[PDB]
């Protein structure tokens, strides 16, 4: 469905934030 | 439907985020 | 309709997140 | 309706955050 | 009903997140 | 419900969010 | 149900947020 697509994109962007906070993370540590 | 178009909203604002927390790693590099 | 609607706004409050993040990664670079 | 209540209280407190995180990008200007 | 009721307990959770933020400003001034 | 179950869990999840941002501040400050 | 599930997904993202968030404080702390 719609409604279930869109959740599963929604999922799929904050999967895109945590990679770049764990690329914060790397930062700081080096 | 105007549910599910909203939330693909909802994450093409979270893929922005995303952007901007790439952004702040960039920064924290140089 | 008014889910719609509050979805929406959700997703103005996350774009204004965006904002405030990237503001972060300028004052960084700074 | 109270699900279509209960979302503008997130997107409240969504804004809430961007106000905070607008306070840590002038935290680390200063 | 239960439906808004997690909805309202999601609110709740972003609200301790500012929180946090705030604290975090708080901290980078100090 | 399955769905309330579900934005319970989401509920949970932020507050490990919220946790974590603690933690933050509480490194920051020290 | 495909919504419920889909919302789990959400779930999901988020606690690897909050691991993210995590690894910022260790290395804040380091």
């Amino acid at each position: 469905g719609e409604i279930a697509k869109a959740l599963r994109e929604i999922a799929k962007a904050l999967r895109e934030k945590a990679y770049a906070l764990r690329e914060i993370a790397k930062a700081l540590r080096g």
